[PDB]
């Protein structure tokens, strides 16, 4: 139940051990008025120091004058912060704003057109993101409602997604969590103590071209639907060569053990491990952190069910891009479609509590 | 604790401990044969008795001939039981198959239309639910997603609602917990401890007309989306009036503590706790134990939120319908609206490793 510390040289919420619940919020601006923007920028960021230790918004949810609504809607009062962190994320539809054309980084690449996509446009793009990331729903949907709230007439919701359990890690001395199709999910990622391979697969340098954005990352949301009825008549050695390990115990196939090395020699060709793979893909390497969910039946009386991916990386173009182009003859296209896509830069870290989201940019 | 008993007089997830965490499952049946269904049942009941202890279904999750597919889907592996409890109950459109007319109980009544309601027919009714709560998301996910798949070709899902309350880890368990509103919600309830108070209120009797549910109670489901954005334009006083109580503590008006008795002439006379309290409505007392829900948000960037409310009681005619009839005025209609509905009769418990759901209604 306790805080993560919400100042650092980078923004927490992706190096972090991952939490158990996920709310995402995509806003698009509605002002056109740079000055009033960055107010909201900072007036976001003293909402979420307290946020994140666990205090109420403002003046408080309570005890203020009778005749006024209150500064926070209270649904949290009485809760531990419950490794809340939120995170923010600009869209590159964000720099035709502002005066910001020249700032947009080349890192920040649209994505191609992939084979079998088929993406809805209205929980497509964004101007901006929010990742509240908590171990307790209501603390996090507090959050976003709050930050929403005071948002008002200079940012709107375009789209939402809530996660109701984790299917990624950056702790490899903890169980490995499992996804919907029942294997598990986050065996080899980067953990939150590899700080030499942070640096080289996650965070933005100086020298790759964009300053403002050093100590940042870009991020990558893909919604994946699951074909469920599809896999569960697959047989049990059908669903164990699509991935290229075992179901039980998640060792690379012929191996005893989920965290001896993969021989991809030994998989099917069109095994998903195989595939994703760094030395199949010119060492590209990613961060994993994505969650599961099920937003009720499909209409058609089955439950509805699939993953909400997302990628942290240094460069779209060297990590998400080539790895999701090796994925065209991945066996694992027959039980899911992508159905949903946003890109996003994250700035760096809030240095101090005179600091704000955004500052480098702005 | 770790785990809930399966097997008793009466089904568990009733007056057990709350758990943190729903699933809620209606479901059609697609079958015309009687003992089709009844082999469903016992099947069915057979999974539940694994689930709830922590096991995988059937033969398991892995290790079976390479060639079939697993008996259990296998993303509960390595979870604990996490409190799980399963609930079976049979929707009044039962009654309309395998010649069971006769025997729909007459405390099964259908609801008339109250002002206001807003009904989606795709999320209301259905011929059967499953209740799963558990501690853990996905080993209630688990239960539901392995029930209908061995279902498949009899039933059909309807409708699927998650919910969630509080987050037993990090809150303590005296607690009372706040709804999506932010006053706290579950004050003055029927509490599983209250024997006597639940064998006059809650679970049916052999006298009151149908044998096959004595040990059994009666389940009115209804989703209520709030308003939220609306609400938090409101002034404090404006939300305490709505109540009768105060935010941040909850006491009734004029008292001190959240458990203080309310003196119901201080609060406003449209008040939701002087409408709803048993003095207002000739002693109807309710077990409540729904959750609240975050679905996401609609196509005008509104939170698609609520609580989706569950009531048990020993006859649906003195429980839900008078009090709900009482709300007609209630000032927090303002701020929500009912959107989704169904009714379901619960049949008593499984007594022992032989018996099964409805053994008492099919024989
Ligand atoms: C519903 C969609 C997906 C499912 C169910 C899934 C499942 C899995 C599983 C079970 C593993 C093996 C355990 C592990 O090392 O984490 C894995 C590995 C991996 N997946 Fe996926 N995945 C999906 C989508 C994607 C996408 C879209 C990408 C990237 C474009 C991706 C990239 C990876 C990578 C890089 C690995 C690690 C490979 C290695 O270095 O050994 N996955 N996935
Ligand atoms: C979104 C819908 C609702 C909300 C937000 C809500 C909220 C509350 C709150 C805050 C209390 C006071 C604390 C407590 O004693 O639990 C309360 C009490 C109560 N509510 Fe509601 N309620 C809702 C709907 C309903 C409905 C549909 C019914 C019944 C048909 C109902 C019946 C009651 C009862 C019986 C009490 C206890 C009164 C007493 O004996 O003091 N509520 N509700």
């Amino acid at each position: 139940g306790s805080a993560v510390p919400f100042h650092g040289a980078h923004q927490a919420g992706i190096a972090t051990p991952v939490q158990d619940r996920l709310h995402f919020a995509a806003f698009d601006v509605t002002t056109e008025d740079r000055a009033a923007f960055v107010a909201l920028l900072k007036e976001w960021t003293a909402a979420a120091r307290r946020l994140t230790a666990g205090h109420a918004v403002g003046e408080g949810a309570y005890g203020g004058l009778p005749e006024a609504p209150p500064d926070d809607t209270g649904e949290a009062l009485g809760l531990k912060p419950s490794r809340l962190t939120l995170t923010i994320g600009f869209g590159p539809s964000l720099f035709t704003r502002f005066g910001l054309a020249d700032l947009r980084p080349e890192a920040l690449a649209d994505l191609p057109k992939f084979p079998g996509d088929n993406l809805d446009r209205a929980r497509s793009g964004g101007d901006l993101c929010v990742q509240a990331c908590a171990d307790d729903p209501q603390v996090a949907v507090h959050a976003i409602r709050n930050l929403a709230r005071i948002g008002f007439g200079k940012v709107v919701v375009r789209w939402s997604q809530l996660g109701f359990g984790k299917t990624s890690s950056t702790t490899p001395d903890k169980q490995t969590p499992r996804n919907l199709l029942g294997f598990k999910d986050g065996t080899r990622n980067i953990a939150g103590t590899e700080k030499d391979r942070l640096d080289r697969f996650v965070w933005a340098a100086e020298k790759d071209g964009t300053p403002w954005m050093t100590g940042g990352s870009y991020l990558v949301a893909r919604r994946i639907r699951m074909h469920i009825e599809t896999w569960d008549r697959a047989s049990l050695q059908e669903q164990e060569d699509v991935f290229g390990r075992d179901k039980g115990e998640g060792a690379p196939v012929g191996k005893a053990k989920e965290r001896d090395e993969p021989f991809l020699k030994a998989m099917k060709p069109d095994a998903h491990v195989r595939l994703a793979h760094p030395d199949s893909n010119g060492g590209a390497t990613l961060l994993r952190r994505g969650y599961s969910f099920t937003d009720g039946t499909d209409g058609l009386g089955r439950l509805d069910a699939g993953l909400f991916f997302l990628a942290y990386q240094r460069d779209i173009r060297t990590g998400f891009v080539p790895v999701q182009r090796n994925l065209a003859t991945d066996a694992l296209n027959e039980y899911i479609q992508h159905v949903g896509s946003a890109v996003f830069a994250v700035p760096p870290g809030v240095r101090d509590a005179d600091d704000w989201w955004g500052s480098t940019l702005f």
